[PDB]
This record gives structure tokens, C-alpha cells and sequence, in this order.
């Protein structure tokens, strides 16, 4: 009913993140491909939650540099909210930004760059741009996914948001269509919920939909990508669109992005919410960033692992639907897997335990 929010220490909590590990000796990458971050905000905001503020250093790709436009409704928005809530939960992790131009070679080059990175090592890279897949050029989707797949081998997380637009993805031409880079096999796509939560317990999680007006998670079956080895037993549906291809599913984990349910955050000096699938990768980054640091070594590629944990590791959602473009319902989320939240949220001291030796 009432739109409220929560700062990321809340929905940490929420998400039970395991306690007594900030991130420290990990380093997360965030990928951007416009506006910059100052500062200013940073330190108010870390300081607003008490918890120490990460070391957080801009890397420019091709040119591209730190440069906030001052709005705080445009790119900035993007950018300070990555650090934020990253930072936030992984206070002791090291934080790289590489900016990049906007074009298909900066998004590109900018992974490579950081998985690559010799400097600063990132162990995960977290991403909240993208692009229908069927509107990106082959060439670019065949070169990405390559960078992720090299990305897994080398053993660093890549994280990327699902899309804002729904099942339909911001198209018009009547088909339902998944969002890149998540639709890429290799990447952990991360969806969107409205949560409703308390520090003990989450009274409600269900798909984030607000209609066309307010947005939707990402989420439906690839029409590029063959389904996955490793989640055939996810029950992915054939693809809604006529043909009903096979395909990857999308996404694979979700948490909290309904901006009426959103995140408490500084943006160019001002207090507001935000929510979005974008705030989701950012929020996975920091669980990994707290999860490798007590194994001591990198989780990596963690698809295939997460897809054959037992169902306590994940709180399941079944309720609503991520179609913002007519009453089809195309796709509902349902017990197990689903086209809009994936495995669900992740409970993370329970994937901490599942992944210890
Ligand atoms: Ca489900």
C-alpha cells in the first residue's frame, strides 16, 4: 500500500547475510557506463549507516572517466547506488568503478578490463546496464558472453541485473524478450521483489510488477541461448513467444527492487529511494564478497553449484507475475524455480554453510 524503504543494512539482515564478515581482502568491480559518483555522498552515507567507509577508486576505460552530472535522477543515481549498497554490506571489500563509453565495445571492454585487471583483482564484478538481448549486435553478445565465460574460468562472479521492463523488456513488437548480459549462461542474473521484511523475519516476498508506470523485473526464457546443462532441472518453461524455443532462463536469484519498497540512499547530496533490478547485483556482489572472505578463496562461476543446493538455501517466491504489457501473465513466478524471481532469495548464512568445505 504505502511506499516505504529500507537502508541495505535492513535487507541484509533480511536476507540473513552471514554476520562477523565485511568483505575484507576481496575486491568488487562495478561496471558503468555513464555519470560518475563525488565524494560528498559516500562519506555521508557510510557514515550515516556506522559502518566504515570501503576504499573506492575510479579505473577509466577508453577514455571514460569519474564524472557526475549533478542530477540526482539520472546516471549518478546509477553509479552511487552501486557503491552504496556494495559498500554498505562489504565495508571492508576494495571497490573498483570502471567507466566506460556507452557503446558496445565500452560495455565489452570494460569487463575485460576488470576481470583482467592485475591492479586490482577483483574477485566479482557487478552489473546494472543492459539491453534486450535480440536488440544488441550478434557480434556483441557472442563477444560478452565469451569475456563472462573467461570471467568463470579465472574464478570471479559476475553478477548483472534482469531489467526493469518486465517480461517484454521494453519492446513493442508484442514478443517477450530477456535482458543482456543476464540472459549470458555465465552471469548470476539477478531479478527483482517487493519485499516486506522485519530483522527477524520476511513477512512477504513476491515479483516485483508496478505496472508500465512503475516498472518490473526482468525475467522470461533466452531465445539465444540454449538452456544451460546445469539448470535442466529448474523446470524452465519453453519461451511464451510463438515457436516456444528451449532455452536459458532468466532469472537466477532474486532480492528486493520495488522502489516502493527501495533503498534509502545519498545521490548527489540528496536523501531519496531507489530501487530497480540494479540494486540487486550490488547487493549479491557484497553476500560473495562476505562468502569468499571466510573461504579464502573465490566462489567463481556459482551457477551450476547454486542449482543443485537444497531448497533451504533459498526462500522461495510464488506469487505475482513480471508482465507489464498485457494480462497474459507471461511470466509467473510458482513454487521452485520461476521465470521472474529464479531460485528466490538467497537466505545467506544458509549458502555460506553450503558452501563451506
Ligand atoms: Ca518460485
Amino acid at each position: 500500500a504505502a511506499p516505504t524503504a529500507y537502508t541495505p543494512l535492513d535487507v541484509a539482515q533480511a536476507y540473513q547475510f552471514p554476520e562477523g564478515l565485511d568483505g575484507q581482502g576481496q575486491c568488487i568491480a562495478i561496471i558503468e557506463l555513464g555519470g560518475g559518483y563525488d565524494e560528498t555522498s559516500l562519506a555521508q552515507y557510510f557514515a550515516s549507516l556506522g559502518v566504515s567507509a570501503p576504499q573506492v577508486v575510479s579505473v577509466s576505460v577508453d577514455g571514460a572517466t569519474n564524472q557526475p552530472t549533478g542530477d540526482p535522477n539520472g546516471p549518478d543515481g546509477e553509479v552511487e547506488l552501486d557503491i552504496e549498497v556494495a559498500g554498505a554490506l562489504a565495508p571492508g571489500a576494495k571497490i573498483a568503478v570502471y567507466f566506460a563509453p556507452n557503446t558496445d565495445a565500452g560495455f565489452l571492454n570494460a569487463i575485460t578490463t576488470a576481470v583482467h585487471d592485475p591492479t586490482h583483482k577483483p574477485s566479482i564484478v557487478s552489473i546494472s546496464w543492459g539491453g534486450p538481448e535480440d536488440s544488441w549486435a550478434p557480434a556483441s553478445i557472442a563477444a560478452m558472453n565469451r569475456a563472462f565465460l573467461d570471467a568463470a574460468a579465472l574464478g570471479v562472479t559476475v553478477l548483472a541485473a534482469a531489467g526493469d521492463s518486465g517480461s517484454t523488456d521494453g519492446e513493442q513488437d508484442g514478443l517477450y524478450h530477456v535482458d543482456f548480459p543476464a540472459a549470458s549462461p555465465y552471469v548470476l542474473a539477478c531479478g527483482g521483489t517487493r519485499l516486506v521484511a522485519s530483522a527477524g523475519r520476511i513477512e512477504r516476498e513476491t515479483v516485483w510488477n508496478d505496472g508500465p508506470d512503475g516498472g518490473s523485473t526482468g525475467g522470461g526464457v533466452s531465445r539465444i541461448f540454449p538452456l544451460p546443462s546445469w539448470q535442466e532441472r529448474a523446470n524452465v518453461p519453453p519461451s511464451a513467444n510463438p515457436g516456444a524455443g528451449s532455452g536459458r532462463g532468466v532469472p537466477d536469484v532474486a532480492g528486493n527492487a520495488d522502489p516502493a519498497t527501495g533503498y534509502e540512499v545519498v545521490i548527489d547530496g540528496e536523501t531519496t529511494v531507489i530501487g530497480g533490478t540494479s540494486a540487486v547485483a550490488p547487493l549479491f556482489a557484497a553476500l560473495v564478497a562476505r562468502i569468499n572472505q571466510k573461504l579464502g578463496k573465490p566462489v567463481g562461476y556459482l551457477n551450476p553449484t547454486l542449482y543443485q543446493l537444497p531448497p533451504e538455501v533459498f526462500h522461495d517466491i510464488t506469487e505475482g507475475n513480471n508482465d507489464i504489457a498485457n494480462r497474459a501473465r507471461i511470466y509467473q513466478a510458482g513454487p521452485g524455480w520461476d521465470p521472474c524471481t529464479g531460485l528466490g532469495s538467497p537466505i545467506g548464512i544458509r549458502l555460506l554453510q553450503a558452501l563451506l568445505p
